[PDB]
Parts: C-alpha cells; sequence; structure tokens
DNA sequence: CGCTAGTCGACAT
DNA sequence: TCGACTAGCG
C-alpha cells in the first residue's frame, strides 16, 4: 500500500453509495472482507479451532451487493510474488509471535490486550478463501483466483471494461491505474469513491495526474516492492516529478538531489529496484477471463524485454492457469482440490 | 511544512 | 492486513 496516498489525494474522493452501480459489474478485493471477518473469530482461528464466521461476514457483504442489483466478481490472492517472500516470512514471524505471546497473555489473565495480540496474528489461508468461494458460487456469484496478487488482476478487470468499479481497502489499486476505486464500504453500501479522471481536483498534486507520472510518484514515495529513499515521501516525490520536465525517469532519479536541493545519494541498485518496481506494476501476470490465458497487466512495450521479468511472475500452461484461477488447483501443492466447471450449467 | 516509525483499531458483543 | 493518527525530527 502507498502510505498516506488516500489523504494526499482526498480532493478526488467522493462519498457515495453502491446503488449508482446498479445493473453494472463490480470486482471485489475479497481479502479485506476476509480479514475483517476473521477479526470477529480471531480467537478460534489462532487456536486452530473450527469456525466459519468470516464466511457469513463476507456473504452478507455479497448479499448486500446483490440486493442493489449489482454483479460482484470476487477476486482472491494466489501465488506469492517472488519479490515478497522475505517480506511474507518476516510478517509470518510477527503473526506467530503475537500468537504465542497472546497465549501467554491468556495464561497471565488479561484478555483485552490478548485480543489485540490474536487479531494481529490472523493468517488468511487459501482454504478459508476457498470456503468463501464455494459459499459465493452457491449463490451464482462469479469467483476468480488471481495468478498472483489480486491487485493486478483487479486492475486488469477494470482497465479491460469487464467491471466498472473495484471494492477494496488497499490504495495500491490507484497505483495500478484503476479508473474507479471504492474505499471504506460498510455492510450497507456506504463507501468512498476515487476516480482516476478526478485526480485533477487535487491542487498540490500538480500535473502529476497522468497514470505514468502518478505511478512514478507512488513508487518514489515508497511501496511494497521498493522502500523509499530516506527523506522521500509523497510530497517531495510529487515535487520532483513536477519540477522534472524530463520524460526519462532514470536521469530524474539521479537528479533527485538537484530537484529537491538535498544531499541525496542514489545507489546504483536502487535504480534497478525502481525499474523492477515499475515493471512489476506494469507487467504483472494476470488471468484473462475471456480468452483464458496468462497475460501481463499491460501490453509489453517495444523497449522492454519480457524475458527478464520473472520477478513479475513466471508463465505456466493455460490449462494449469485455468485450474488455478477457478480455485480447483491448490496454489501450493498443485493438486486437484476441486472440480468446478463454469460451462455446464467472467 | 515534510517525513519517519511506531501505535491503534477493525468485528462485535 | 491497511489506513488513521501522532510524537519526534530535519
Ligand atoms: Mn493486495
Ligand atoms: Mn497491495
Ligand atoms: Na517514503
Amino acid at each position: 500500500g502507498i502510505q498516506g496516498l488516500l489523504q494526499f489525494i482526498k480532493e478526488a474522493s467522493e462519498p457515495i453509495h453502491v446503488r449508482k452501480y446498479k445493473g453494472q459489474v463490480v470486482a471485489v478485493d475479497t481479502y479485506c472482507w476476509l480479514h475483517k471477518g476473521a477479526i470477529a473469530c480471531a480467537e478460534k482461528l489462532a487456536k486452530g479451532e473450527p469456525t466459519d464466521r468470516y464466511v457469513g461476514f463476507c456473504m452478507k457483504f455479497v448479499n448486500m451487493l446483490l440486493s442493489h442489483g449489482i454483479k460482484p466478481i470476487l477476486v482472491f490472492d494466489g501465488c506469492t510474488l517472488p519479490s515478497k517472500k522475505e517480506v511474507e516470512r518476516s510478517r509470518r514471524e510477527r503473526r506467530q509471535a503475537n500468537l504465542l505471546k497472546g497465549k501467554q497473555l491468556l495464561r497471565e489473565g488479561k484478555v483485552s490486550e490478548a485480543r489485540e495480540c490474536f487479531t494481529r496474528s490472523i493468517n488468511i489461508t487459501h482454504a478459508m478463501a476457498h470456503k468463501v468461494i464455494k459459499a459465493a458460487r452457491s449463490q451464482g456469484v462469479d469467483c476468480l483466483v488471481a495468478p498472483y496478487e489480486a491487485d493486478a488482476q483487479l486492475a486488469y478487470l477494470n482497465k479491460a471494461g469487464i467491471v466498472q468499479a473495484i471494492i477494496t481497502e488497499d490504495s495500491d489499486l490507484l497505483a495500478f491505474g484503476c479508473k474507479k476505486v471504492i474505499l471504506k464500504m460498510d455492510q450497507f453500501g456506504n463507501g468512498l469513491e476515487i476516480d482516476q479522471a478526478r485526480l485533477g481536483m487535487c491542487r498540490q498534486l500538480g500535473d502529476v495526474f497522468t497514470e505514468e507520472k502518478f505511478r512514478y510518484m507512488c513508487i518514489l514515495s515508497g511501496c511494497d516492492y521498493l522502500s523509499s529513499l530516506r527523506g522521500i515521501g509523497l510530497a517531495k516525490a510529487c515535487k520532483v516529478l513536477r519540477l522534472a520536465n524530463n520524460p526519462d525517469i532514470v536521469k530524474v532519479i539521479k537528479k533527485i538531489g538537484h530537484y529537491l536541493k538535498m544531499n541525496i545519494t542514489v545507489p546504483e541498485d536502487y535504480i534497478n529496484g525502481f525499474i523492477r518496481a515499475n515493471n512489476t506494476f506494469l507487467y504483472q501476470l494476470v488471468f484473462d477471463p475471456i480468452k483464458r490465458k496468462l497475460i501481463p497487466l499491460n501490453a509489453y512495450e517495444d523497449d522492454v524485454d519480457p524475458e527478464t521479468l520473472s520477478y513479475a511472475g513466471q508463465y505456466v500452461d493455460d490449462s494449469i492457469a485455468l485450474q488455478i484461477a477457478l480455485g480447483n488447483k491448490d496454489i501450493n501443492t498443485f493438486e486437484q482440490i476441486d472440480d468446478y466447471n463454469p460451462d455446464t450449467a467472467l
């Protein structure tokens, strides 16, 4: 997530209700509903005790969407991106830590703080997600498991015209170049909408409303793929991109000390990390629902070599990609754990 | 003013 | 998990 982005472009935000998308299709970052639903039953989940409260929690959101004549496409996270394995491990350590020390806090008597310990140990597994998938598909609601991060898949679904809006809590969608993003939606449909074309309402944003420059801004400020240079936030990065009339971002980053009047040393591997971040935001592998084939988020440009983009995910056979996307194949064991067929009755 | 790093709440009784 | 919020510091 782009920390502070939502407050940085608040002028482009608008309080809405989902009724305005009646008769249209809306994709959903289901992992947020999964997490907020897991919070209610974090105790049983952390203990391994059987529960399915989060299923109902997600399904009342889904039902709420269905009640207003909206077609929801639930999208789920798939395989972990190779550039975040260390990160996921480092987070898993914290989860297990809060789990154990949570159990010890239960041993010592306080539960209100122990609650706060168990709520930070929540690990959304693919099994839970699959439970939600079955629960939704029993209602005729489409479900699609992303090849990797659901962010890029959602971005594709929106930029292709399959859906007209995206329900999420993560601002990464804005960096992926989404047209419309619905944030902070409760059980009743009251949410906050951000339009890409409305980014012009932000005065301090300057002329950084174009998708490319906006992406550059989000990356330079600091994202999940690359940590920002110490002292570089959203405002200063935006200032750099505003003061830079040069289309070549590399020379700009090399002159980031010049555009800001600061003693900023730019390491040579930071440029590599930046290029990788941009290529990940641009060409992360998604799944085409129509053609049923692994494709990059955006079409490969004539300058970039697609052979050196393994950090954006590697390709597999389209059949395997299909069985993975349908949730029929386990992401980890690559074994058939289901046999859904959308044909015999996205 | 801007940025870093840490805290805190979410759900729900 | 992610944003909101804030003390501390350039
Ligand atoms: Mn995500
Ligand atoms: Mn994200
Ligand atoms: Na930053």
